[PDB]
């Protein structure tokens, strides 16, 4: 996108600062844990999209008198954009151990690097505490300073809370838990406060809009959002022409809580429900394309289809009555750059 | 300890509060992630010997003019004190899923409990997290309350990056890197920073002791006080009769970077270090006795002894020196506890 575009150059180049500051030895002590350290950020935080890092920098430069746009002032936005990334990167590192991953971005996951194993766990975390030494050493001095560490911290528990629902609910093959109020509810705690809400609110502070009313509104409908997006997401999983999208989708082998699974079940017969648990989690592609021709059965297409045009004008009307005080180009750009 | 026995009872029936409040239902979506959390806590947190999260409650009564310590006061004491035991918590959680252990306490190590495995790792954040979570709920108004959050973070970087340096020097058996300027390095960040420096700092920036060479002179003392412990705690391992100690040893086995075998290693002739190389590591107890029988040969004991006593006049000569404006008594109630 024109307006991510623009800002991506500048902002994966200060990458090598990010680096820089954290691995900078008045302590030779622990200077092999800090090349470790350099090891796993530069191999994790690095390969993505920088989709939500971007958004922090984007919404910055939306959201701020351009007369305010030093050279410190984006430095600080590059790093808390960077911010965002490494909570990703935290996530995502511990997601792969626990899901039990090989790849992850067509590349070997962290933990599986001969000789990493579950000391990933511990990488994992020294991710997620640089986010913090960042906050302190680029903007202890700012207004906003506590409202990113609370923000940060909340997000992380957000997800935290999401990733153990999810883990609740899909161990063992049982649909009965597999509700829409309890899929609407992992998507919302684990995907969408973290990659939706998170890096607005971390460039409204930024921006010195604090106010509660103001981020409940922003909130609003980033959430929204972040339930479509996922749901799309789940929907391409099994739909989506792998070549545009870029994933070869497997939620049906690995049993996962998707969109389309839940709609299915809403719809199956009796009959059916028996032909889903006959084939939801196997290997075997038999078994997989029994599914997949189930769905296409029960037309969930068409109730997809039925959803996005639903979902299109509720986020519009949800941005025309929330947005102000923000530009309603911060939640418009985003939906752009995600869809 | 006296003054450790008095402020027990009241510190741990806290714990039912802390529970209600981190587990207290505006939103009925997550009560089932709410209830896992409450599992968590509840296995995790219950069962040491809580010397770090009292020490911050002593701490606090040594350190505050007892007209200043209300209903409320304590209150926060005690979370704050629960907020080191949280950290304990997840690090050892986390650690035990690392080293493949079996046993915490005598008791199932978490991770193997039948149905948790690797969501383990989920589990130990969530310990991490409910840290932050109790300093906004009972801290947020309160002058020192952004130095708590830094003082955790930040005791949290230095056990990980502490955590980073032994998973370094003791992966594949090699002695070579198990020199004393790595040893002394890993204990001062994986273990004395939190464990010493940690609860004392807590208490002093709750009674409103913020000031940067206040600290420096605690930090001072308490890291070198942390390393003596640790050097003990390595030797009981082998030596100390286990009915006084709880710990039956297994360094050797386990293949630490233990004080003896630095020492062992500083000793050793051509012909004993190869004898070393030839039975550190193993099962098989005819090769551990034959270590315990090498240091034994090398008179560690004496060696031990002797840095005992150095340590004694090495810690009341700080003691004396940087300890006021604190009194005297938080550092020395603590070293009676310890020991
Ligand atoms: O296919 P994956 O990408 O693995 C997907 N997972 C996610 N997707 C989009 N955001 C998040 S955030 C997240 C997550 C958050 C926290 C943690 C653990 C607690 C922690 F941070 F340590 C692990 C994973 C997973 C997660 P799935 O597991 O639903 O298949
Ligand atoms: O490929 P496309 O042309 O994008 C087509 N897409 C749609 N088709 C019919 N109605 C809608 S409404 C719609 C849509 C809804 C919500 C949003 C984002 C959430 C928002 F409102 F911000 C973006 C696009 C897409 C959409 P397909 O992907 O189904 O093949
Ligand atoms: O014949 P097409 O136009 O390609 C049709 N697609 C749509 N139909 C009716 N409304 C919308 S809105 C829409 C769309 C809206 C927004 C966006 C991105 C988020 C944005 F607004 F920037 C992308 C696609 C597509 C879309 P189909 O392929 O489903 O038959
Ligand atoms: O015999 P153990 O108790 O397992 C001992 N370990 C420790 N001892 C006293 N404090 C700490 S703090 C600590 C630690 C800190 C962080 C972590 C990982 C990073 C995290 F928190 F996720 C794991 C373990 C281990 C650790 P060993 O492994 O040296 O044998
Ligand atoms: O059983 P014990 O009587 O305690 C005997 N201990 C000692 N023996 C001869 N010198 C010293 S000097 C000493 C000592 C040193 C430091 C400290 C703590 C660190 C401090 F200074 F705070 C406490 C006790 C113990 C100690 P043993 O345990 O070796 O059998
Ligand atoms: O014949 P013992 O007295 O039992 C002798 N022990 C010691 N010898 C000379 N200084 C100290 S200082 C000391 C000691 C000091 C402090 C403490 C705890 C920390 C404190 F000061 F509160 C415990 C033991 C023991 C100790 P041993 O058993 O090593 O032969």
């Amino acid at each position: 996108s024109d307006v991510y575009a623009q800002e991506k150059q500048d902002f994966v180049q200060h990458f090598s600062q990010i680096v820089r500051v954290l691995t900078e030895m008045g302590h030779p002590e622990i200077g092999d844990a800090i090349a470790r350290l350099k090891e796993v950020l530069e191999y994790n935080a690095i390969g993505g999209k920088y989709n939500r890092g971007l958004t922090v920098v984007v919404a910055f430069r939306e959201l701020v008198e351009p007369r305010k746009q030093d050279a410190d002032s984006l430095q600080r936005a590059w790093t808390v954009g960077w911010c965002v990334e490494l909570l990703q990167a935290f996530f995502l590192v511990a997601d792969d151990i626990m899901d039990s991953s090989l790849t992850r971005r067509g590349q070997i996951c962290w933990y599986q690097k001969p000789g990493v194993g579950l000391d990933a766990i511990n990488d994992a975390n020294l991710l997620e505490a640089c986010i913090y030494r960042l906050l302190k050493l680029y903007c202890r001095e700012q207004p906003y300073y506590l409202n990113l560490i609370e923000l940060f911290l909340q997000s992380s528990y957000q997800t935290e809370i999401g990733q153990t629902l999810d883990l609740l609910t899909a161990p063992n093959v049982d649909l009965v838990r597999f509700t829409e109020k309890r899929y609407k509810s992992i998507v919302k705690y684990k995907t969408a406060f973290y990659s939706f809400y998170l890096p607005i609110a971390a460039a409204m502070y930024m921006a010195g809009i604090d106010g509660e009313k103001e981020h409940a509104n922003a909130k609003k409908i980033l959430l929204e959002m972040g339930e479509f997006f996922q749901i799309q997401d789940d929907y391409l999983d099994l739909f989506g022409d792998p070549s545009v999208t870029g994933k070869i989708g497997t939620d049906i082998q690995d049993n996962k809580c998707s969109w389309l699974v839940v709609q299915c079940l809403q719809r199956a017969t009796p009959e059916q429900y028996q032909i889903l648990k006959e084939n939801y989690g196997q290997k075997e592609a038999e078994k997989v394309a029994r599914v997949k021709a189930l769905y296409e059965e029960l037309d969930l297409p068409a109730v997809f289809l039925q959803y996005e045009e639903d979902s299109y004008s509720h986020i519009m009307a949800l941005i025309e009555q929330y947005a102000a005080p923000l530009p309603p180009a911060v939640f418009l750009g985003l939906a752009r750059k995600i869809y």
